[PDB]
């Protein structure tokens, strides 16, 4: 048995690396030749946060617009949403207001949302500056972290810090 169970759902545009992120955390390896998610995928992992056993239930949703009505049906039952963009794609960033709008209608009003900028191993090809992203997230009152599923940068920290904050929330 665990001390806590939380339901985390990753969302964001197609191609931003939501799958490689979940899989790198949950399996410990960056998945080679990863293809687009069809519908929603589900993964599990139990983690120790300061002696507490926390089971994460993680839903990994399709980016592709055509699955969008179905991925949205998963929001209401989530404890947290990991909203994801790709630092090297300005449009995935520019989309974010629209995602927050969705989350407002379809997620629960107790949902925690974090923002992840993925693919920092490609930092020199970013199209959204660190400062832009931090200013957007300061405006949204949203925790922001820059990750690399590929090279592991901040992938563990992402979910372990969110678990810790979900613990505090449950108390
Ligand atoms: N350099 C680099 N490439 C990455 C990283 N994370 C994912 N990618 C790549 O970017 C592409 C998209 O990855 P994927 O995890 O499928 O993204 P997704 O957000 O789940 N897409 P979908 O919504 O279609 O399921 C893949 O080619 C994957 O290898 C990263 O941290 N760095
Ligand atoms: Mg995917």
């Amino acid at each position: 048995d665990y001390d806590f169970l939380f339901k985390i759902v990753l969302i964001g545009n197609a191609g931003v690396g939501k799958t490689c992120l979940v899989r790198r955390f949950t399996q410990g390896l960056f998945p080679p030749g990863q293809g687009a998610t069809i519908g929603v995928d589900f993964m599990i992992k139990t983690v120790e946060i300061n002696g507490e056993k926390v089971k994460l239930q993680i839903w990994d949703t399709a980016g592709q617009e055509r699955f969008r009505s179905i991925t949205q049906s998963y929001y209401r039952s989530a404890n947290a949403l990991i909203l994801t963009y790709d630092i090297t794609c300005e449009e995935s960033f520019r989309c974010l207001p629209e995602w927050l709008r969705e989350i407002e209608q379809y997620a629960s009003n107790k949902v925690i949302t974090v923002l992840v900028g993925n693919k920092i191993d490609l930092a020199e090809r970013r199209e959204v500056s660190q400062q832009r992203a931090e200013e957007f997230s300061e405006a949204q009152d949203m925790y922001y972290l820059e990750t690399s599923a590929k090279e592991s940068d901040n992938v563990e920290k992402l979910f372990l810090d969110l678990a810790c904050r979900l613990i505090s929330e449950a108390r």
